[PDB]
């Protein structure tokens, strides 16, 4: 990853269930996303980041400074509210996301155009993969 901007198009996932049902979410609607191939958006500019989250049903933004600790408004999700840290450590993206629910957060990291993906909830972890496009 030399600046992880870019566009990056769906490729794989696996276990998203799971994580959705550790976060407490219907049924109607994590069913739904089960049929997604939802695509990553990334602007960086040397400390502050912009990531999107973008699909069929609905899209998903949040802005913060890495090693800045901020408070999350998760609604578009599931609801909820973090206190959100983001770091930059073992060469790869790391998150945790203090709240109500344990083990919340995820991590980000690159090899070759591929762009992969793990969510953390409770118990349950999930995988997602992604290809640079722009």
């Amino acid at each position: 990853p030399p600046n992880l901007t870019g566009y990056y198009r769906f490729v794989s996932q696996k276990n998203m269930e799971d994580y959705l049902q550790a976060l407490n979410i219907s049924l109607a609607v994590r069913k739904i996303a089960l049929l997604l191939k939802p695509d990553k958006e990334i602007e960086h500019q040397g400390n502050h980041m912009t990531v999107r989250t973008l699909s069929t049903f609905r899209n998903y933004t949040v802005q913060f400074d890495v090693g800045v600790e901020f408070e999350e408004d998760l609604r578009s999700v599931d609801g909820r509210k973090c206190q959100t840290i983001v770091t930059w450590e073992e060469e790869h993206l790391v998150c945790v996301q203090k709240g109500e629910v344990p083990n919340r957060g995820w991590r980000h990291w690159l090899e070759g155009e591929m762009l992969y993906l793990e969510l953390t909830a409770r118990d349950a972890v999930c995988e997602q993969v992604f290809r640079k496009v722009h």
